[PDB]
């Protein structure tokens, strides 16, 4: 016809592994209790660089569901992916044997994908020569892998992409998801993002850029909105949602968690580095979020902020959010709990924005202490607020003037 | 309200930089005097390397709106992406002062984005050491950055990411930018891919694969649909299509010269580095897109093929066509020409359904003259067939199971 009807979008189930938690229990044990995962650098001799901190997964449930083999076909940041989408649909309870295979689609959003065989097979290619790349060598690192791996293991038919804006990739990722179960493209997704770039050659390309933390104390090293914020520190891992349609879920009774009614994706068009100080296509992002879920401002009860911990982004964020919603609002960014995780940044931080709402808890941003005079967003710190939230965003802001902002609403 | 009114999407203009051409007349010309783009590597050292031969773009037009400064700005994959944008944007007289730069978007796609820098940067990490990366190693390489710098350029502030699904990445890149002006979330639309990965790096990694040609006849090396086809050629370049809504194009007078009116995006979910051999998937996709098309199998008048010259591929493709379309509609693979794209390919085989609609001719399958026995489709080879086209497809099946369909629609 000339018309499109639209649909509702429901978030079912949720998996994560990150440097704070491998399941949601975890997870948000640690955001509650203020446990964060910020350490020193183990994955490699840091010895010689200028950070030494990064949110590591030490203790990944690899036996859980990977095989040692499993590491010559997936890089980890295919792992990690995996791994998340199987909590989701274990989660989510979602059978996928029970499943209209070809409205189930798959979106795995991640900033560099396997760089770490990148780096690796690069070596190798001038080590020893062409003979010596390893055949698995693209299968592992291409950044669209990870789509495919979480299709191929789940037989979803329906949409598989991986979106790329940097530290804005999940987002984008949930939204393109978000928009097409709600155009009624696809029933089921599986969309998340993944990001396994603590490797020295990802370390080393944020600090000649100087945006990584030289903090020593892990503690002090990643304060989001704290005047002494000195960059942002690198995290690792995935986190990957089941969205489905509200007829859907309703219709095999699936346990609703929380729902997805807004996306808003702008671009600065500004700086190629860093977002407008002003947050000018910040402001309309979000102002886009809020038109498609047809709230207003006030109804926002909880922002999750990039809050990357970097001078540039808190003054240009707290400024969009102050114009849109107000220095009312709760303003918090786990990223001094996780680290920044990049293409995964999205995916996780939705998981705390959703979590949030169904434990009726702000949480805080870690090692905050002194926010910056010019600041005037209500951030939360020292401890968490206890709040109703009915209505919640979630941010990211990535290199190259990539807004992305997703609204959700707790469920009824 | 519960229903979305749908748009209508129309080409006003398109810009592209290859192996076979640096402007759409030379490009086409290229296509219509079977003048094939493959040569001897010239990128590199190719000595000690099982393949030579390689699509190259040796005489890209810099001057015209490069500095020599740039190029520690951008890697060629962004250079690409910035000529063909703006050659699409000059072709399309869009004045984009005149534009509602709101509902004015980018949509680059890439495979690997900046890989020639990676490579070289992470030498330079373990030769001099980690205080020896370049600052703009990451705004180069990142697979994002050429959407972003071709919003920055532009003044873009509508929706900007970049899509990343292998082989299929512009095709799937140009469908998000038809769904969005679709739903009419955007007005004006960027969008193409790009790709410059004739690096040593990217070339030792598929020939790893055993998925490079190493045919030294640079004219028998890529032979889409030929019985002695051993591998695709890998090709560099990028295609740029500015997309608007009909009802834009009128109210500003522009020039039609297609449009787009199908998408289809399914997974193979099956075999990771390849397609399924019956093109199960493949099926699905094209189905997809003729059913959004609201067009039937007999209507479409070519198929532009993936056609990779691989075994594996042909045979799965020719199948999926013969399955849906038949044996009648004339099939050409135009890789035969510029080489394989990669994230690149959707965009600049689109260029070549479109040309091909406004010609009424459909461009030969250069190289390939014996097809295999198997191969059931209607190719086009030693010479190319004049026909009206007013409905054709353009296919693409990347590594990792995805399938991208494209529809169009010749102007009235
Ligand atoms: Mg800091
Ligand atoms: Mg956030
Ligand atoms: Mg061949
Ligand atoms: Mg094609």
């Amino acid at each position: 016809g000339s018309h499109m009807k639209l649909n509702r979008v429901v978030v079912t189930g949720y998996g994560v592994t990150s440097p704070i938690g491998n399941t949601p229990e975890e997870f948000w044990n640690s955001l509650a209790t203020g446990k964060i995962g910020i350490g020193g650098i183990t994955k490699f001799d840091h010895s010689d660089f200028d950070v030494h901190n990064a949110a590591e997964i030490q203790d990944f449930p690899f036996d859980k569901y990977f095989v040692k083999k499993d590491t010559n076909r997936f890089d980890n940041y295919s792992l990690y992916a995996l791994y998340a989408a199987q909590e989701a649909v274990n989660h989510a309870n979602l059978d996928v044997e029970a499943l209209n295979r070809d409205r189930f689609g798959v979106i795995v959003a991640s900033g560099i994908g396997g760089i770490k065989e990148i780096e690796d097979q690069v070596l190798r290619l001038h080590e020893k020569g062409p003979k010596r790349v390893k055949p698995m060598t693209l299968p592992k690192a291409l950044p669209n892998m990870a789509s495919g791996n979480v299709a191929m293991r789940f037989g979803a038919n329906g949409v598989c992409k991986s979106i790329n804006t940097a530290c804005s990739s999940s987002n984008d990722a949930i939204g393109d998801a978000f928009r097409s179960i709600k155009f009624g493209f696809q029933d089921v997704m599986l969309v998340g993002g993944t990001e396994a770039s603590i490797t020295p050659f990802a370390i080393a390309g944020f600090q000649a850029l100087t945006a990584l933390s030289t903090t020593e104390d892990p503690t002090r090293a990643s304060i989001p909105f704290d005047k002494d914020r000195n960059g942002f520190v690198m995290g690792e891992g995935s986190g990957m949602l089941v969205l489905e349609s509200l007829e859907h879920a309703e219709k095999r009774g699936a346990t609703i968690l929380a729902e997805v009614v807004g996306y808003g994706n702008t671009c600065d068009a500004y700086h190629m580095t860093s977002p407008h100080p002003e947050g000018q296509g910040a402001i309309k992002a979000i102002k886009l979020a809020l038109e498609e879920a047809e709230i207003s401002p006030e109804q926002v009860a909880y922002v999750n902020a990039a809050g990357t911990s970097t001078p540039a982004n808190e003054k240009g964020e707290s400024g969009a959010i102050v114009a849109v919603l107000g220095k009312e609002v709760p303003v918090s960014s786990t990223k001094s709990f996780t680290g920044h995780l990049l293409g995964a940044a999205g995916a996780v931080e939705a998981i705390v924005t959703i979590e949030a709402m169904r434990h009726n808890f702000v949480p805080m941003t870690a090692g905050t202490s002194e926010v910056s005079d010019y600041i005037e967003a209500n951030v939360v710190y020292a401890q968490g607020l206890e709040k109703e939230i009915p209505y919640a965003i979630s941010n990211t802001f990535g290199f190259g003037g990539h807004n992305a902002v997703l609204a959700f609403k707790r469920w009824e």
